[PDB]
């Protein structure tokens, strides 16, 4: 039977995908906390993110382990971009980022399901972040973004700093 | 004598009004819940008034039963539009709306007057609702509402987020 | 065009969504009309009242969480009349508790309805939605 | 013959009471089924298990209380065979739930026309205890 | 309108036929006190339903009076019997009685009901003492009554004497 | 092997076996009921036994799933008889099923012994009411029945009222 060797590369995939998304927020993070761009609060919540997809990849770890499984690490693979260009940029490429994570993650559930398997750590993270990402990228592109640098300016102060 | 069965008719067509109010807020507050919309403030707004007037209705159909009248219900009619298109335009459509259901309880007023009908649930509900959505239309106009999105941003937050 | 967030969602599983808000909200209207019927004085049933009062503002709020799933998998809400409920009279206790009955019977087949159609189309976000909504529905506290 | 203490209790009526026990029966048989399902180490759902315990308990006391009614009226208990519940193996907790709903679903129904039964043969007796036997069916604690 | 006629009639009728059951459980009670009969708990069992069906004929009085009527006595006629044979002719007399009174309770209620009236004391009092009259009745034809004086003896030392 | 296939089949005729029994003492009980039979002790003395046939059941469809088999229900057959023509011939049939079901019952231990299988739920239920109701028996034919109906009522009263 293919499956517990299919099962876990599956997983074995998603670890990799949790800890790249977790370098990507790191690299937006810190872009934010450049003096010529200087935006706190895009900087907290991209910080945040980070640490919150670092432990999507331990709890697949976790359940690694405890389906008998073999954690097969891989390179986390540099970002795409250094500059981030902007708050507005920074949103859509993290939106990209987690559809495309979601992606990956519909898969490893559709292999669970279609080979009837419960014991989904999956059930818990699904499409919660995407919906608020494209509330922020909607919202900064109706104020003037990244054209207007009062635009992010006002909504680091307003959104992200509550 | 015409009057109970006018009297009972009037609190008819108001209960679907404001059945229909209801609807029409509710309508909008899940508007601006959308992600291309995305103004929380907006919506919990219009949501708060959806309650508001799905309350006016049962105060009238509690009112019909103690005057011995027979609660007729009808069809609530859908709102004229999905797209609501902006916060100003909702304001402005809820400012049209309130000025009808106004109209049609003065009327409903003076029937009871005009019939020497003390017993008018009425005097409470009048006119509040009104200016304030007036001052909000006002607001929004003079900051640069609709075509500037920045506009509505910070409306949502400094006005509607107090 | 197409939501920027949306992912993964049926135009057919939208499409259910919309006629269950349409559900649901019918299903307040009707309960709220048995409710003010049992306040009649010629009734004057009050716990019978207190009842279908509570359950037509379940099924509001119900209503409301199908529409905050709509907007969360970026379809987009589509309202229709809320027919009115047939019948004002509602007659006897029993005959009011028999027409709750096959109203919260289509109620509760159109949710499973909505499951299998998640289940075809493979969208386990919109199937555990309806799971819990289903079970919240029917096991109250 | 007859019993000396029957009163105004159509033959129609006792037949359906006679129906109406066998079908609670049978209700308490395929609550079993499922409790014991959700039991099995394939499937570990206790919550699902103990709540179907209950309501085979409850299905069971039900038809005892019809048993009751019969001979206080003075009809004559015929039990028939309980059928085998259909199904051993329930698959998912919402497919059982889904299997509970439409049997639910029959035996209320059932309980609605044996009240339209009693009304149309004048027996105030039959009615009165089937509107409450339904009421609590339907609205525990 | 004949109702309130017929439904006033029908409550007066009723208040007759309790207190005429009340006599006649009065009249077999004292007649198991007889020195020549001599059944103590016989004569309890008939004296306390004596006192329940007087307490059905005032609630009766107290209904008639609530619901604007006016009670209309009539004679109280002797029973039929002044020597009640046996305890087990005076159970199965009891139970003769009780359908009786019965039958005429169902066409007092098939007379609010029939007419759309709710407020029907009936559903209260109705059907319950004939399954035991019934059940006394079986056991002592089982047990050898009336011929059996041992069996009347025991019945009433051990069913009617807990 | 065979063994596991022919256990819970053996398993699964028990607890058919056993909701019989607990259909057969539901039957029983309730024909005590009637208002022509009329024995209320010999009702609930079956009535409890009912209850008790069915943990029975309940006991071996636990110990089905703790031995990893599957449960398999089959129709519940109804009972021989409707009308149970007496105490005497009830407590006959009582006895002559707990034999039947006491040697269906040895066969399942005969089966897990004779196969070398300890844990046995067995150890706790083997012929305990059998000598019951023989007993019972034994006292109501010696009393005289069943042609002696004050032997019943005499028997329900002083035995079965203890
Ligand atoms: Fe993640
Ligand atoms: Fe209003
Ligand atoms: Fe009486
Ligand atoms: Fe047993």
């Amino acid at each position: 039977q293919n499956y517990h060797q299919d099962s876990e590369a599956a997983i074995n995939r998603q670890i990799n995908l949790e800890l790249y998304a977790s370098y990507v927020y790191l690299s937006m993070s810190y872009y934010f906390d450049r003096d010529d761009v200087a935006l706190k609060n895009f900087a907290k919540y991209f910080l945040h993110q980070s640490h919150e997809e670092r432990e999507h990849a331990e709890k697949l770890m976790k359940l690694q382990n405890q389906r008998g499984g073999r954690i097969f690490l891989q390179d986390i693979k540099k970002p795409d971009a250094d500059d981030w260009e902007s708050g507005l940029n920074a949103m859509e490429a993290a939106l990209h980022l987690e559809k495309n994570v979601n992606q990956s993650l519909l898969e490893l559930h559709k292999l669970a399901t279609d080979k009837n398997d419960p014991h989904l750590a999956d059930f818990i993270e699904t499409h919660y972040l995407i919906k608020e990402l494209g509330c922020h990228v909607t919202n900064l592109r109706k104020m003037g973004a990244p054209e207007s640098g009062l635009a992010e300016y006002l909504f680091d102060k307003h959104t992200l700093g509550d």
